[PDB]
């Protein structure tokens, strides 16, 4: 019923602010104008002082609007039930970029953290467990995050799948894809390329033209974009194969 | 000349706190010292002296209160294969670098150097690396190495190059060579050696011959054991996922 926070939340976030800005990613995005400091108020602002359940779409809203970079034209992916596979492909932004790659998502990512309405405004050593709160406070942080990172897309956009899960589909409406990522591609958005991952050794549930990919390709070409759909392209399938050599399907010849 | 990191020590600092409160928290432990106390370590060995004024002893006391105990046959070493050693060992999750190492993570790509004048350090410009001596050009990775090396036990694994016709895939001047074979200890039970044959490129060395014969000499000496594969189907796969294409990748 409760999840312990990290520790020293404003100094890991100030931490990894600083490192991003020096270090990271430096050929591949851009730099953010406000400095560390006019982040982490900005943040902080959000939620301090608010109990986590009543937070909404808008609570991060000004950070995002502060944190948020121009992304590399044909470059930005999205991912649903496949982070690994997602990331490992991806390469740390030098073949796509990832939410997880830009300054907010670099910056949260694995955190834990609550307001409270006591003070200091926000608790340190124990939030309550998230599922006791309605979806639209569940979803405030990350939510708007892929809202802010979608609506900054250009170009094509690429989105990587799991196929091979029977108990969820593919492509669903509640999913952050469905509910904040898709909504929020703007008319700069010319295609979205789908790729479906087959994990090694599972029986494929989904497949481009059919189901849930169906369903996407009608609502993707109904917002007016291109669309494509692959099964472990070539590239994916050998990264899934580094992982499980001996499977059936990375025979060589 | 190269371009120093601007706030050495804010990113320091920030990388220390960031590794120390959510970083490999399930494979490497934590160390004693706190991040204000490794950068006083840390500066001291080369502020306020002259930028080659070094050498293996310099930073000592950061190398050892930034030790950590490592994983049971996970270490890896590499020459010559940044990207490939560290794709594969895949942050820590397959095999451990020196760069998933606190010390490692902190100081990772960074360029800083003495001066004498205050602050003690250059802002401005440090050395190209080749105008200092060899024992201060390889202060802080040599001892890097060294520390690390000898904090390995059981299995070790070794990456090299063996399609660089100007650079043997093994010499006993790298850090390898140099720094880290000879600091494995007792507690190493065997050298595994992968050679990296790059796509499309010709092969200059092979396991069982070459330098790759004189590692194998030379690990054999220390009582451990020794074995060598040259891309392994793991690696092969990983260095295919780049280049889909290539005639080593074909399918059945
Ligand atoms: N992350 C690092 O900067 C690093 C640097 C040096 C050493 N490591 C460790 O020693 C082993 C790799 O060095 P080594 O065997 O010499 O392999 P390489 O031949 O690839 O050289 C390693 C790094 O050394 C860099 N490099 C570049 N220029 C120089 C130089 O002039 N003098 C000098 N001593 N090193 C230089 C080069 O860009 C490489 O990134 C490995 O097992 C790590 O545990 C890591
Ligand atoms: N804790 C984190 N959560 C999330 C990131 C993230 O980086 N960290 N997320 C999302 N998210 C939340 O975690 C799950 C994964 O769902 P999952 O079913 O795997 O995929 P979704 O489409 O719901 O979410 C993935 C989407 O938003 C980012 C990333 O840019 C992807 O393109 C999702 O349901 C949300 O509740």
């Amino acid at each position: 019923a409760a999840i312990v926070p990290t520790r020293e939340l404003e100094n890991v976030f100030l931490g990894r602010c600083k490192d991003y800005e020096i270090t990271r990613y430096l050929d591949i995005l851009p730099r953010v104008r406000s400095d560390c400091s006019a982040l982490w108020k900005d943040f902080f602002k959000a939620f301090s002082f608010k109990n986590p359940c009543d937070l909404d779409l808008g609570s991060y809203k000004d950070f995002f609007t502060s944190a948020q970079q121009q992304l590399p034209k044909n470059k930005v992916m999205f991912w649903s039930g496949v982070y690994d596979e997602a990331h490992d492909y991806a390469n740390t932004g030098r073949k796509y970029i990832t939410l997880e790659d830009t300054l907010p998502g670099y910056m949260l990512n694995s955190l834990v953290w609550c307001g409270q309405r006591a003070n200091p405004g926000f608790n340190e050593k124990v939030c309550p467990d998230f599922k006791t709160c309605p979806v639209q406070a569940r979803e405030s942080f990350w939510g708007m995050a892929s809202s802010s990172y979608a609506h900054s897309a250009e170009g094509e956009v690429t989105y990587m799948v799991d196929g091979s899960n029977p108990k969820v589909p593919a492509y669903r409406p509640d999913s952050f894809f469905g509910k904040y990522e898709l909504p929020n591609l703007t008319n700069k958005v010319t295609r979205v390329k789908v790729i479906v991952l087959h994990r090694l050794g599972e029986k494929i549930i989904e497949k481009c033209g059919a189901g849930s990919l169906l369903d996407l390709e009608k609502l993707v070409k109904a917002k007016h974009f291109a669309f494509d759909c692959v099964e472990n392209p070539r590239a994916v399938l050998f990264l899934l194969c580094s992982d499980n050599p001996n499977a059936r399907e990375c025979r060589l010849a």
